[PDB]
């Protein structure tokens, strides 16, 4: 019959080694795979840190080089408030760019024609943007305005080894002023540490932003980096990873196929021998959830590794996507180590406890999600005008979530004690709102989560 | 008889659909109502954020424009300490107001006659207030004083496209100096984003406050906003909300009436058939608590929505009350989603667990409230002189409440280690006070809350 | 016999009202007493806040008036590092004192002869203190030194409606420089708010401290206040409190005596009727622990109230002791409200749960106190040189106690990541030290506290 | 037979005192030993604090004396950004060194020939280090470079009671600039407090670090201290400690030997009388784990104390190792006090509860360590570029560990809300990453730890 077949299936790997003495091949390939993807990620991260620090250190210098009166820590507050401050900040940036070779501590080269589209072959583009028609007159509430954006650009060229000073800003109708230029530098560390060619190109954008027309013009400096090569093992290790995961993917895929076949042969044997019905869940047991994790992580590592090879050779620069693919795959393979612990009864007791408590925990989350959401909306609408932590809905969730886990509680209460939301009614509401939310979720909801787990443990211990 | 009537009543909605096949009308109207009030609140909040940011950004600029030597972050500390500092801060504010057109980055218009009652048609009123008779002489402890407040006001008028410099302050008897004026601006974003007429009027009040007569005169700037129109779907959606909640209110009210009638017919059927007694609680079961929530939230949304329509058209400006009405209603409708989960046994187990634990939790709160209050009073009286967190009773409660939830613990201990309350006895007391309070409430009181919930869960699981 | 007597004793007050119909007199006097001592403390605290704020606001002004280059927030860091900085800071303080009338915003009077013992009738005493013999020579490690302190004082007198500039500091042997003077002011708020005579005298002490001889001389300013009267209900309420607590003390004392007598009559009735033995505990049951609390709090309120009357009339100024006496008494009377809840079975279940868990919790505290202490000593000795939070033993306990309650964890880890304790070995140790301590105490010790309480609850529920 | 022997063995000490009336000698020596090692550590720590504060206070002064424009709190940010700033910072340090006698508040002596190896008999060595061949040209990506480090040093000699101003820095190829010199001072406090000879020598190193070649040159000042003697009970107490621990080591070692012998005599008595098998664990019971702790701590105290004697006499200066040896020994002896509590049944219930829960807790830690590690790697790779808390793997673990214990949660969420990781995809990932991690570990993993302990308690209570 097949009971012998279905007996081998659904058996422990240790037992499987006594019947037919099949060598453990997936088990040893999984342990190899955990080691290579983990080392690959560590190598990726170590080199990515070096690039991040170089880009960040240079951007700090640009702020000190080009932003008038700039000090560390005043990035969100850095702003101009008068017409002359705005003029002085703009002229300082351009003035500092023109003497950059003789003042800067880094070796920055002018990138001819780096001012962007607005530049006519110039290396620095000083643009001001305003509406076609402002005609703003608060004196009699008259607002003849044509929202069409008119860009007025000035071309500045670097000295070989001043029209911009004649800049008039249309303050009443102004939208923003931008300074665009590029600077080329060489990452010296690379030429000594790994003898790697690394010519960075920095696209500096200094924005004097008046889109809010609120009398306050924030000033920020931003950089984009283009890493080229100034005119191995890592690649070999990357191919090794792709092979190890590709081999793992096939064997796991093969095992999954065997389950689907065995499931098919069973659905009819019971529908003939007994004519008995089989539900969709009854067939899930033929599905190995761990193997689903393994192939899912194989796909992420191969797909993530392919993009990483492009990044290493200077062709992709899609760090965000590659890092997420490799990070999530690495998380999955380490999680997959739980499967090995399920082969031991003492460890399986704990893992099984979480498995049987998980449906109750998920159900309780839906029950309390609606209470949580109601508080989020209530707090955002009421406390948003007054509380720095309730400004956006996503910020409200982060605040409330931290509160129920006992973090940042007093500062939340202190913010509402400072000016009281400029209202006794609002201050009184914040008291009921925060006291009831924290009391409910910590003393009752959190206590129920403990009970669900303890109940699951009790049943696993005492079947 | 009526057992058939009372059987339909107290039945699940799913069962109700088999008997008489009554369409679920309240159930579908509740789900519609959850969607419209939630979207209405989100729309209210998104637009309220835009107004709040514009008002806040302008107020920051006014502080930089009018407050001498002002820097961000020094709002609570901003103060003058000498006679010449006070003079320089006052003259700077008035001097900056008179050149505002040619220095400011925003477009601010002078509001003629905006100085308030003290102004005689002037746009800026510089007032100093002092007692009628000061005669303060600490040299021989003589205090001839007439507390009557004498307001001395100076009229300043803006330049068309200096008497204030001749200001003498009666320092010995001074109460405060205030500068009042108004500035009119137009929210440009509105004319481009939603083509909405929005002429703001800012009432700026700069206070040099000496009511404490402590040698330190704090300086603050405050603004009041009057949003008018410079010379739709939102309203249609608001009527839709009022109709949806009004329809929900009637049906829920009707259902509530049916319960009261059925309760009346039962009180006498059992008092005739059996002559048996019925207690007040026995009649509560005819009361649907969920329907009480529904009509309560209907009233809040309609009442809140009516005020919101006034705000949208520039007639009310009662944001605080409207936001609380809409916030609390929205919280209630999302909470009301719990009722739907009670129709499923697996979810009902969790909801029922909290319901049966709730009386024990409430009783334990009263038991521990008196211990908590005793600590609050003890800490305020003893540590109030020395600890920044124990200054007021409401502040003490916020500090202690955060402590028992494991927040801001070390800073509380650090404050008392800095100067030790300038007393070994006080420092020693703070140690016993804080160590005993945290140990008692975390290790015993909090552990009891867990036990009450676990006991409630045990009984629901094992009846 | 006496079983009727011992039956009335050990009965509930409600039952006591049916037998002999004795009016509840202590019960109503306790509720009255809770109300009067709580209101008395609130009145004490409200007025104490006003004095504290006035003293603090004046001290801030003195720092701005007399400390060269002083800014808020730099109190612990304020120091001089060169000989000329020290000279400039000293001369600034004296220079500012001599023009105080014409620059200050408060009304400060010179107190003739206020310079202290060092002053010879002068209002300001500028003292420098140095060793008799310094002869410090690090060039050849020679240290001829006579530790006798020689005080060199200079007398400065205020202008009627400069020898100090000729000051030479013996830097090599210097200990400190102090400036002593007094300033008299009148709390104007008092003469308007409560028409109360309040002439403050401020003893200002500015210390330039070189006792560490470390090249850094910290500078601090301190004030002592002497509140006199410049030339009611509160007192009546204070007598009411003393009477209410004195009446409560007698009745509780009387009840306690009745217990001791009844205990005596029982010890021999059982030693005659049965000749049976009675242990010391068996006689404790005749002791009413609540009455012990009541008389203990009566003594604190009367003793605390007596001192408060002296403070109110300007004769004591012992705020610390009075506040502790009134704070601790008030805590006790609110705690005593628990007794009333023990008369109700539902509430008594919770209170009894904590009572029966309390011995196990106390025993577990002794078990874990020795582990806790071992960590405190280990951390102080090892991490004290490197970590700002491990500088003193009391600071270490505050740090560790906050850690196990989930507070200030990341900053503790961050401090050791900054410079790594300037040692890999020390950094590695800090990792094991902190990870093992937090893991042990949160996951095991804290989990046991929950178990002890849950076990106590289980036995109370299921006897 | 031996059952009488094995009966004395494995008996309580109290019982042991009735059989043969053997005086408790180890028990009284352990209590003595706890007292002496604890007092020894406190004495070590108190004196070590004094040295640490003196070294730290002097280093702060050096920063104010030698670092141009230095202010407290700007140690990590202190940096130069232009060629002239770097020149001014270097010349200021050397200029301030040459006038140190007449400006400093401490008594610092020049150490002739203290400039280090680079110095040719000079007291201050100003060195600049650069590559042999820079030839950096970002204009056409040309990088002819010879990484050989060339040190160019300038000799500066102090005035007896300027070639450095002629310094040209090779900015394009520069690695760092260092200033080395030594200053000798005498700890005056020592000559007055303990009449102790203490001549400190400070090796000051000021580094202008350009190894990153990022346009930003951080500036830091570091000191090394050499404490000699300028030309008792503590030592006697140290010998007392060594004797007490040496005596304890022998007796504990003797007792351990008795167990091994008794184990040997038993292995064969049961293998003859019964011929029964004995497993390795069955023989562990003859091992007294407490005695293992005692001898282990004896070794640490003696070894730690020996090094401390060298430090006290000015010969070792290995504070880190000595402090760890004495700290860990002291922790062990206080932990060993648990053994005494195990002799009492009420206390033993608690200690035994933790002992029987410990294997389950350790197993659960391995189960959750792999999930924890997967999150650590995922977060470091993805959030490392964007989040200040995810920069290194050890930092990630500290962040995640604090999160699950409810600390620093909101700031972690806030950092990702600031710039959103400059990517919606990254921001969305951070939401799933943090919400799932905190929810999983707090609501499930932490709840299981409580269950394991409660289950262990239940079995101890109810065998
Ligand atoms: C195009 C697709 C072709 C795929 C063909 C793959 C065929 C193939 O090799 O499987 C046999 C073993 C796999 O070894 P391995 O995966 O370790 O062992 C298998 C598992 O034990 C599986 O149970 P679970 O995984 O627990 O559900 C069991 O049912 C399989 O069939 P059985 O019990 O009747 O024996 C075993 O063969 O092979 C190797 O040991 C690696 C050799 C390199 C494989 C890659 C060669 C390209
Ligand atoms: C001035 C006051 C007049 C109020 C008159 C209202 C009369 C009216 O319509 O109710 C019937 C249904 C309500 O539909 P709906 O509320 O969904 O259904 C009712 C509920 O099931 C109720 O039980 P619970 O709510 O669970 O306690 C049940 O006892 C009612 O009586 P029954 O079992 O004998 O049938 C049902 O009619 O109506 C509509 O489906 C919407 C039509 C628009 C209603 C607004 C018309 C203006
Ligand atoms: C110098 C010392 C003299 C002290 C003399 C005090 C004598 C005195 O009055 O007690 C009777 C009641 C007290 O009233 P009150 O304390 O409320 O009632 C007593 C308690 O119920 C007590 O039980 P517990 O407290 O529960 O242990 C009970 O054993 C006493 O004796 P009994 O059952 O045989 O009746 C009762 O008299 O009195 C007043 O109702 C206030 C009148 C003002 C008392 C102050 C007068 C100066
Ligand atoms: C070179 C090595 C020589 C080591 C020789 C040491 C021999 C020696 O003294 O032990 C006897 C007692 C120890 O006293 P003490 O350690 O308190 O008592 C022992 C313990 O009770 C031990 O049980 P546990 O520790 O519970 O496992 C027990 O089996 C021993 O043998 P017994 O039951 O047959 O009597 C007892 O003698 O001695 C002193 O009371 C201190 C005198 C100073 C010892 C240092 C002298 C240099
Ligand atoms: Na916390």
């Amino acid at each position: 019959d097949l009971r012998r077949r279905l007996k081998y299936f659904f058996m422990s790997p240790c037992d499987k080694f006594r019947a037919k003495g099949r060598k453990p091949c997936k088990l040893m390939l999984q342990v190899v795979k955990i080691l290579v993807v983990t080392v690959q990620l560590i190598l990726f991260g170590l080199s990515n840190q070096l690039v991040v620090t170089f880009r960040e250190e240079n951007t700090i210098a640009f702020r000190h080089l080009f932003l008038l009166g700039y000090s560390d820590g005043s990035d969100d507050t850095f702003a101009a408030y008068t017409q002359e401050q705005l003029y002085q900040a703009i002229f300082y940036a351009v003035d500092q760019y023109l003497i950059l070779p003789e003042i800067s501590l880094g070796r920055y080269a002018y990138v001819r024609g780096g001012g962007g589209p607005w530049a006519n072959g110039s290396a620095l583009a000083l643009c001001q943007r305003y509406y076609h028609r402002g005609h703003v007159d608060p004196a009699n509430d008259t607002f003849d305005i044509d929202p069409r954006v008119v860009t007025d650009c000035i071309q500045v060229d670097p000295p070989d080894r001043a029209s911009y000073k004649n800049l008039t800003l249309k303050f009443h109708k102004l939208i923003n002023v931008t300074i665009h230029f590029q600077l080329k530098t060489i990452n010296l560390q690379s030429l000594i540490n790994n003898e790697i060619p690394d010519c960075y190109t920095f696209s500096i954008l200094i924005t004097f932003d008046n889109k809010a027309h609120s009398g306050r013009i924030p000033i920020r400096l931003e950089t984009k980096t283009h890493i080229q090569e100034c005119k191995s093992f890592r690649l070999l290790f990357d191919v090794v990873v792709i092979l190890t995961c590709s081999l793992s993917f096939l064997l796991c895929a093969r095992s999954l196929l065997r389950g689907f076949l065995l499931q098919n042969e069973f659905v009819v044997f019971m529908w003939r021998r007994r004519g008995r019905e089989i539900s969709l869940w009854e067939r899930l047991e033929f599905v190995n959830g761990w193997y689903i994790l393994l192939v899912t992580s194989d796909v992420l590592t191969i797909s993530g590794t392919v993009m990483k090879i492009g990044i290493e050779a200077k062709n992709l620069a899609s760090y965000d996507v590659c890092s997420i693919l490799l990070g999530t795959s690495t998380l999955l393979v380490w999680v997959g180590v739980i499967r090995y612990l399920t082969f031991f009864h003492k460890y399986n007791i704990l893992i099984a406890t979480l498995r049987v408590a998980l449906p109750s925990v998920m159900r309780f989350c839906c029950c309390v999600a609606v209470i949580y959401l109601g508080y989020c909306f209530c707090g955002w609408i009421v406390l948003g005008p007054y509380h720095v932590k309730f400004r956006s809905l996503s910020m409200v969730s982060e605040c409330l979530f931290s509160l129920i886990n006992g973090d940042d509680m007093f500062v939340t209460f202190a913010a509402m004690q400072a000016q009281q939301g400029h209202s006794s009614l609002v201050w009184l509401f914040s008291q009921l709102y925060l006291y009831s939310f924290i009391s409910l979720f910590i003393y009752m909801v959190l206590s129920l989560f403990i009970a669900l787990i303890t109940g699951a443990y009790d049943t696993i211990k005492h079947p």
